[PDB]
């Protein structure tokens, strides 16, 4: 409405009007303009997303600096809300602090911090551990102790895969207690689970719609019947954009020439309509 | 021990002709080299595009750097940068060469556009005069080290004629420029007498949906090009899938009819040479 | 609630005159914040200058950017920056207020120099026309935020004369500036007369070894202006500091005469105010 | 000599020249320059000036990119060779691998990384812990993994205060085997303790000459004679600074004018002459 709305009451708002929301992975702006051009109403920073657009893989070896900037650059191109991933919130709770108020100065509208264990020992394996639920709220104190009332903070609980339904249960309402805002669970492998997770936790639910995984994908209408108020696609769109980068290349190599490319590239026609090219080159001229 | 710079000339004197591609990120980088490429780009408009801004010289030295460094974190293979008209007099100008040298970048381009730049395939393009792009050549020349590429690029074709064009070319080499980028030239039988007037090599623009028809890298190779370009080809497709996903996922509630279309999980773990990862912490923390 | 252009406006308004100091960090701005000043500045030539590099506007938006925002990370007083001629055309200056805004700045100061711009205090400095600076001062508030301040900064005194100068200063009131920036006017009483004729709040720059004499903030406020700037004047001490420290290391091979000229580890304690991280400590983790 | 040496290579020589190597911190480019006019061989970026000039306390908040981008503007300015303090290497062997070649791309010549104990408990207590030598040890085979042959890695221990000479040099002389290239140590509380310190650790040893701690002021010479290669300046020249910079700000705050300051001002013509600022304005003109 006519209130100049803060990112994250846009998202509270956007979480509120959809039944659910379905929120998008964007690895960069011009992906986020093109599913605000689809319709949208929120979008998704993937933290596995910043790793590996970087050639890193997603053993927490990016910091809050190489989030925070590829959040930014998302940020001025779009008004829709943006939910970034910032996995453990790099550090202890003064780290926690500057992630959020960070985020907050970037106009991020949501963040989701997760409970795995971030401080292994240096020559420490790859995993998925938990912290306990103390540790956690530890977490959601010193995120909560300095975001804005409209800041929506997700707590997002991995438990289910390794402890079952009851013990994520606990945890979630845990961190609900502690001052999540909503909750981020992964899919759960049965549909009629969702009802109880979502009564006993109250407030809005977010469900992981990962391809490839050990989860199924149920459409967004089922799962919102159930209770749901938020889907993620979190990297949908971009292990379709690596297949046609990879087509191309080869494509590119084996022909000399990239005519047998041509019918699956977006057009410059349509590339200048998503950017509003003419109102610039055209619209302010000498 | 040898340097960005000589891989680059090395590429170029090595394969008939050099086929360099657009990489937009770290990820599409790897993508190439997987294939096989011996040189990758930094096109300007590409990172213009991807931050949501139309290449219309509005990015500056910080926006290309920061692009160019995530892609030589990840990757020895030679890259290319854009560096539209160096971003300001001859200061900058020096101030980029040196930075772009700092980020282990192997070649750079500069144009012989007026500052407020556009693609190079537009309509309505103003050029400096011959004397003040010497002049931005001279300043790039005179902090280079020796093995680093500086190609000059002339956009004169479509304002001045064939003939003006080569002029400048030969100008340009004059002033120190290593290779040439022969802009938007319309037919193949322009090439021969523009090579053969320049000497130095000469890099072919063959980018879709432009001035240019698409001819085979051997054809022009035997025209006399030495290296042919391909600056968004990866990135348009990647658009149109990022799109078709979206679409997917808005139409139909879930992605499932996407499925087909991505990479999977396996490929990405290849790409990003995760089992190294594992590996590694093997060789040294057993 | 209340926007940094809100509080700027309402410290210009409550105070006669108010004095805005120069810090080129975050601790200079807190010194500041300590000592009761009630605005800070980041200087362009502060921000060349701690780059190594000279006041020739080769730095763009991302080096001042990034200044700016370290600093509004660490206080919420009002901080006015240095944008010196907007960094480009339309587009850019766009940029440079949206990212400004972003970065949580109250206020900018933008002026009507040729862009390879020198210190306001040099001889031989180039103008660009009135009509010029207009449309700069437009492309602006086009998409300013109405808290926001613009400053528009004429530096045509030492070319064109006091009389041209309140012409220009008036004509960039009405394209829409805030306030004026009257750089180095020579003598209080081209102040009265300056003032009265742009109505708007006026900036007089009190800076050393430049065009002014050093007058006194009652003095300047007497004769009609609103803002006084210190833009150098805690970063030359710092330097000469700084250099008889490494003097003393030099000839005497240990810093103890240097001693009694350093702040005590105390002071900085209070003015990172470190207690107050042990305390939040046991208020949230107790 | 002519041989063009890489930064590491600079730093090994001046270690090697030099009786012993005076190394001074330099907050920024423009201090580095200040050291580098006095005649000092090598500067220093401290931990704790990056998180203090950032308004912050020295409490491990800081990352990989808050003292990465300061290193690259000093080393951008100055080839003198640049020691980065690199605390613990900011998580596991992953992100140390990360900060080693990141340094190295920024032409950095050292890092020094510590034996203190890194990722706490998220509300955990401020505290002087150390890590197992075989932590340690995990640390630097992760930093010498990827580092190049000339690229300094100085082990730093802390073990000193906390357990007693000896384990100290026990400590110190697992991490030479593990492949530290130099010691840091904090100052001995007896100088006649180095000789046994040095002599049993073999590699350079640094001594740290912070001030206003529990460590004596010894001279460069002293230290020296005893078997130190190294000494270390790391805050001197900026305490020096903060107190100045205060001073101005209580002299402009009380007395409306910066008058009693100007004699502790470094002048405009220094300035000029620290930057070559003649050998720009006056050298390159139209
Ligand atoms: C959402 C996620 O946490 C991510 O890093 O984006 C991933 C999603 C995925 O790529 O499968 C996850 O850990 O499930
Ligand atoms: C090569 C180019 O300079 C680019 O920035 O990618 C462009 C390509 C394009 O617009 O398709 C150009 O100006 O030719
Ligand atoms: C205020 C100023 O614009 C600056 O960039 O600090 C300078 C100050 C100076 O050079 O002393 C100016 O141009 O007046
Ligand atoms: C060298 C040091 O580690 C630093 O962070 O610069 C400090 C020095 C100091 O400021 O006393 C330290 O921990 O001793
Ligand atoms: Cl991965
Ligand atoms: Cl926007
Ligand atoms: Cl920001
Ligand atoms: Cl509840
Ligand atoms: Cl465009
Ligand atoms: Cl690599
Ligand atoms: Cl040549
Ligand atoms: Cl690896
Ligand atoms: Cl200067
Ligand atoms: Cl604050
Ligand atoms: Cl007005
Ligand atoms: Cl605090
Ligand atoms: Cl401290
Ligand atoms: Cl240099
Ligand atoms: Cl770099
Ligand atoms: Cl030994
Ligand atoms: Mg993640
Ligand atoms: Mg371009
Ligand atoms: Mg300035
Ligand atoms: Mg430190």
């Amino acid at each position: 409405y006519f209130q100049s709305m803060s990112p994250g009451k846009l998202f509270r708002q956007a979480v509120a009007n959809e039944h659910p929301l379905q929120i998008v992975g964007a690895i960069n702006a011009y992906c986020a303009l093109l599913a605000e051009n689809v319709g949208f109403k929120a979008i998704y920073l993937s933290g596995g997303g910043v790793a590996n657009t970087l050639g890193l893989p997603d053993l927490g070896i990016t910091d809050l600096h190489d989030v925070l900037e590829d959040a930014r650059r998302i940020t001025a191109a779009t008004h829709l809300p943006l939910l970034v991933d910032i996995d453990t919130g790099f550090g202890g709770a003064f780290t926690i602090a500057r992630a959020i108020k960070e985020m907050e100065r970037a106009q991020v509208a949501a963040v989701h911090m997760e409970d795995q264990v971030a401080q292994k020992r240096c020559g420490h394996r790859p995993g998925k551990e938990l912290v306990n639920t103390n540790e956690m709220v530890d977490r959601i104190k010193a995120a909560v102790d300095v975001k804005s009332n409209d800041f929506v903070l997700i707590a997002r609980t991995d438990a289910y895969a390794v402890e079952g339904l009851k013990a994520t249960i606990d945890r979630a309402c845990t961190y609900v207690e502690a001052g999540a805002d909503m909750i981020f669970a992964e899919a759960l492998e049965n549909i009629n689970d969702y009802p109880t997770f979502c009564k006993a936790v109250k407030v809005p639910v977010l469900a992981n719609m990962t391809e490839f995984g050990k989860t199924p994908l149920y459409t967004a209408a089922q799962l919102a019947d159930h209770g749901v108020k938020m889907v993620l696609y979190p990297r949908s769109a971009d292990r379709a954009m690596s297949k046609a980068a990879l087509a191309v290349y080869e494509d590119i190599k084996k022909h000399g020439v990239q005519t047998a490319s041509l019918p699956f590239m977006q057009t410059r026609e349509a590339l200048y309509e998503v950017l509003n090219y003419h109102a610039y080159e055209d619209k302010l001229n000498q």
